């Protein structure tokens, strides 16, 4: 079967991660990029990073989160959060970032897809879409999911596509934040209208709901606080996983 991957989420601000993690091993337990070498080591398959900070020191902070990551790991890793315009992602890029997570400004400006692809390859372009359901309706949701955009999922799926994105981190606002499973639904409705792999994201609680997402047509699986606070050991997640036919690299 298709190869799938486990990638841990860092939320950070002020080059912190947001609320800490659980791990006594590690030096600090919040520093992003200690705990970003540690899950590269125990067996995550990818980073996402999603940076929180004030506008101000925004630029200098993710600059230089990416540099110290990018030193440390070797697995790809993907920056995100405000990426607004070209120089921006570029900059990041350069600095040391494999991928960037475009969303609101991929909505507003859908040709600052194809403008980051033409200089880094579609293989650079993460499109964020956050979405949940609205009067029987997949809709497409901006600025952190305070905005119902009027998108459908369904045609937004298609043009991140056509403007030449090469992946689609799909959030379920109506799971994300729970502990109850992806929106496998969600996923299911996505998944023949792109070639694109699919990284599901949002409402993970426990292993099992990581087979579930890959059933449901994910190539990826993203999640944060379960492994965070360590609530799923990775190692055990990918034995599962493998154990139940997936195909996750052991």
């Amino acid at each position: 079967s298709l190869a799938k991957r486990i990638i841990a989420a860092l939320d950070v601000k002020d080059g912190r991660v947001v609320k800490g993690t659980n791990f006594e091993n590690l030096r600090d337990s919040g520093d992003p990029v200690e705990l970003g070498k540690f899950y590269s080591e125990i067996g995550i398959d990818e980073l996402v990073f999603h940076d929180h900070t004030a506008s101000v020191e925004k630029r200098k902070t993710m600059l230089e989160l990416v540099e110290k990551v990018a030193e440390q790991i070797d697995i790809p890793f993907t920056v995100g959060g405000g990426i607004h315009d070209f120089e921006t992602a570029s900059e990041l890029i350069l600095r040391g970032a494999d991928k960037v997570s475009i969303n609101t400004a991929a909505v507003e400006n859908p040709s600052l897809i194809t403008q980051i692809a033409q200089t880094f390859g579609s293989q650079a372009v993460v499109v964020a879409i956050d979405a949940k359901r609205v009067d029987g309706e997949f809709m497409v949701f901006t600025y952190s999911g305070k905005k119902n955009t009027g998108i459908l999922l369904r045609d937004w799926v298609v043009e991140v596509e056509k403007r030449g994105a090469g992946e689609i981190l799909l959030t379920s606002i109506d799971r994300d934040g729970t502990k109850s499973g992806y929106d496998t639904e969600m996923i299911r409705f996505v998944r023949p209208l792109t070639t694109l792999p699919i990284i599901a994201s949002g409402g993970a609680g426990k292993m099992e709901h990581f087979l579930e997402a890959f059933l449901a047509g994910a190539d990826a699986a993203l999640a944060a606080s379960v492994f965070h606070f360590r609530e799923i050991d990775v190692r055990e997640l990918k034995e599962y996983l493998k154990k139940h036919g997936v195909n996750v690299r052991l």
